[PDB]
């Protein structure tokens, strides 16, 4: 009986193909059309935040498509273009790249291993972070395991069998980048230098027990061994420091310190240390949404998802999706290394969709939506450390932009970003002028959730203040009744000016904005205003907590009160623009609901009239086929959840799974984009616990699809850990934990109580 949840698995061997089209036979793709389509749907991913693999296991062959998170082309990209590809140099944007592949060709004796196998399963077990294969052939049971170890800092593979002397295979490395590959002794080494100067090296260290080991050509063969452990180690000379030209130690010198040592350890010891580190992160949150029918829970994941599409009743599969988002984030994001990109850290493409980059118009943010509420707070440090380290490049691009110059012709203070960023301070494509303000929301929430004052004073507040200065420089002043307002460059019409009537003098608006991704270009679009008000408000809070810059903070509190704010339109919707344009639209985006989520300005508790207007706006967006994207479902999940529509929020979870999830549970835009996986964690957390509206609010509205369940380990602002259960329409067993004894207002079961915390075990 395969576990009903936290296990992704298939009874079908993976399709194994080379990422280079020309390297594959006529029908090697099975039901797919191209190697990329195979890769995104068939692979199971492992990672330790820095190195990872997408694993394609079959009885005859096995492909590990390999990644190290810093392998990037491109560079400073001073012209702001969006050119990429593996040969992109310092004057271009560049892209995340594939590191290599390990191919394993299994043999029986000296002939190919048979595919006449029995009881084949390949599985990604989320409970221990291990990819597992198991099958039977000719009375012999074979087992494979693979994981990405944080303590050992390598990928570890292990092949075993029920009888001695049964393991034979040929190991080979594939590169799409022209790497130089050579085998010697028991190690395959591959290395290269990108056109932008980045050096990289990988090593595959083969460690059989028994049998023979020979190195012919650049392949390595193992014959008639008992078992075989493999270590895969990979490094670049990337260093996240612009003052060092982004260059640190050579990759060979890094690998010399640890790879051989890891390959010399005992497999059982490597495995135990991995599982222990892994559970220390994964086990922080446990949820139960209900019990799926045993006949449905027995289905392999591809068939279970096809079944879900026709009858979406599978709370255990939804629990798996939720935990997969946590698994993917902890596997792609750690404090000392780069943040998760559009695909986490997994990529097979030399020219990936959207450069597999850092998109700050929603994607990178959504990637971190689960970091704080789902108890993976240290993962969020990777994002903030990145933002700090890329800022000198953003200041360069922002100062070079004469369009940002103040009225005195001086360059702007602070910085903002273009829509895309690489790992060298480069910015690409359209300016995303409020994007740094949105970064500042993550910078503040890391403090709101942890209470880490050192973080706030040393890292967060200096960034926030600089982003504020940019807006103190770029905001535009309006006269009474909208005097000065521009829309698409022209003055407002007489009908338009009727909306502009109540605008007091000195009103501050972001000039010439765009509500993402439709309409006109005009002053004070509500998306911009909300992002700025959130930036100013949180920076002001930070200053007073740190007792710093009191004068400028009260100065800012005045500009905050002068910003154009939210308006309820004549039809009752929340306005998306200063002008009262019709809310009936199918448009995908709901950019003026930022203030409901992920922002903090509109809540049911604190601003009921604005919330009901927001709820009408979202209702009138409807749900059409074009509103189906990897990133719409999780945002609408969180929105509906915060607006008290639990059932609507659950319908968005179902929609993600029905329409935008691949057979391996990776979300797809299309093509594959992990924002959905990452973001649905945040959306589901808001269905269970809210802490943005003045205190803890536990399951504020029911979810009929989850009549009975429980959670342990969710995080709330102020660094509180939350456990509870629910059954019928009642929440019970509410228990709050903190490090310091506190007393808190708690809304639960429709009543506002006050409870004290228990100490954090």
């Amino acid at each position: 009986k395969p576990s009903a949840s936290n296990l992704i698995w298939s009874d079908e061997p993976a399709v194994v193909v080379y990422p280079q089209e020309d390297k594959n036979s006529e029908g090697s793709f099975g039901k797919y059309r191209k190697p990329a389509s195979v890769w995104e749907a068939e692979g199971y991913p492992i990672g330790n935040g820095r190195v990872g693999a997408m694993i394609f296991s079959a009885p005859g062959r096995e492909r590990l498509a390999l990644n190290e998170i810093s392998l990037w082309s491109g560079g400073a990209n001073p012209g702001g273009g969006y050119g990429y590809g593996p040969d992109a140099g310092t004057n271009q944007f560049g892209n995340y790249l594939p590191f290599g592949d390990l191919f394993v060709d299994f043999k029986k004796g000296d002939q190919p291993a048979s595919l006449s196998v029995e009881d084949f399963t390949r599985s990604l077990d989320l409970r221990d972070g291990i990819h597992k294969v198991n099958y039977k052939a000719d009375g012999v049971t074979y087992d494979r395991e693979a994981f990405s170890s944080t303590p050992a800092n390598v990928l570890v593979l292990n092949y075993k069998a029920s009888k001695p002397g049964q393991f034979s295979a040929d190991f080979s490395v594939n590169s799409q980048l022209g790497a130089d590959i050579s085998a010697k002794g028991s190690v395959i080494t591959w290395k290269g230098m990108l056109k932008n100067g980045m050096n990289y090296e990988g090593r595959v260290l083969i460690r059989p027990k028994g049998g023979t080991l020979s190195a012919s050509g650049d392949k390595i063969s193992v014959k008639n061994a008992d078992s075989c452990m493999v270590v895969i180690a990979m490094e670049t000379d990337y260093l996240m420091d612009y003052k060092k030209d982004w260059k640190g130690e050579s990759p060979s010198r890094k690998l010399d310190r640890y790879a051989a040592k890891a390959a010399s350890a005992d497999y059982a010891a490597l495995k135990q240390a991995h599982i222990s580190q892994y559970k220390s992160m994964f086990d922080r949150v446990k949820v139960n949404f209900g019990k799926t029918e045993e006949d449905v829970a027995k289905l392999p994941t591809p068939k279970r998802l096809e079944a879900y599409k026709k009858n979406p009743a599978d709370p255990d599969l939804e629990e798996t999706m939720f935990q997969f988002g946590r698994y993917l984030l902890l596997s792609s994001s750690r404090p000392g290394t780069l943040p998760a990109n559009l695909q986490g850290l997994w990529n097979d493409y030399v020219k990936p969709p959207w450069a597999c980059d850092y998109h700050n118009n929603i994607n990178v943010q959504m990637a971190y939506w689960g970091a704080e509420p789902a108890n993976l707070s240290e993962c969020h440090e990777a994002l903030v450390n990145y933002v700090e380290a890329m800022a000198p490049g953003c200041r360069d691009a922002s100062q070079a932009n004469k369009g940002f110059n103040t009225k005195d012709g001086k360059p702007v203070r602070g910085w903002t970003v273009r829509t895309s960023q690489n790992i060298f301070g480069g910015n690409g494509w359209q300016w995303n002028i409020p994007g740094a303000a949105w970064y500042a929301l993550h910078i503040w929430e890391h403090y709101a959730f942890t209470g880490d004052r050192k973080y706030l004073e040393k890292q967060a507040y200096p960034l926030m203040k600089e982003i504020c200065h940019f807006w103190e420089d770029h905001l535009k002043e309006l006269g009474a009744g909208g005097e000065g307002f521009k829309t698409n460059g022209k003055d407002p019409s007489e009908e338009e000016k009727k909306d502009l009537a109540d605008v007091k003098a000195g009103t501050l608006v972001a000039p010439n904005g765009w509500s993402p991704e439709h309409g006109p270009r005009e002053d004070g679009v509500m998306h911009d205003q909300q992002l700025i008000a959130e930036l100013f408000s949180n920076t002001i809070k930070a200053a007073r907590i740190l007792g710093k810059d009191a004068a400028w903070a009260k100065s800012l509190e005045g500009k905050l009160k002068r910003l154009a704010g939210n308006k309820i339109g004549k039809e009752g919707n929340l306005q998306e623009w200063m002008i009262d344009r019709i809310p009936k639209t199918d448009h995908r985006h709901t950019s003026h609901l930022f203030a409901v989520f992920p922002g903090n300005q509109i809540s049911k508790l604190k601003t009921p009239k604005l919330a009901e207007a927001a709820r009408l706006s979202l209702e009138w967006r409807g749900t059409t086929g074009d509103s189906r994207r990897s990133w719409t479902w999780p945002w609408r999940t969180a929105l509906w959840a915060r607006l008290g529509e639990g059932n609507k929020a659950h319908e968005m979870v179902q929609g993600l799974l029905k329409f935008n999830t691949l057979p391996n549970m990776l979300t797809t835009h299309p093509p594959m984009q992990m924002d959905g996986n990452f973001g649905i964690v945040g959306g589901i957390c808001e269905m269970l616990v809210q802490s943005h509206a003045g205190g803890l609010d536990i399951m504020p509205s029911p979810v009929e699809a989850w009549p009975e369940g429980s959670v342990k380990g969710l995080k709330a602002r102020g660094n509180v850990t939350v456990d509870f259960s629910w059954k019928d329409g009642k929440v019970s067993n509410v228990k709050l934990y903190s490090a310091q004894p506190k007393v808190l207002p708690v809304r639960v079961n429709g009543k506002m109580t006050r409870m004290k915390t228990l100490p954090l075990k």
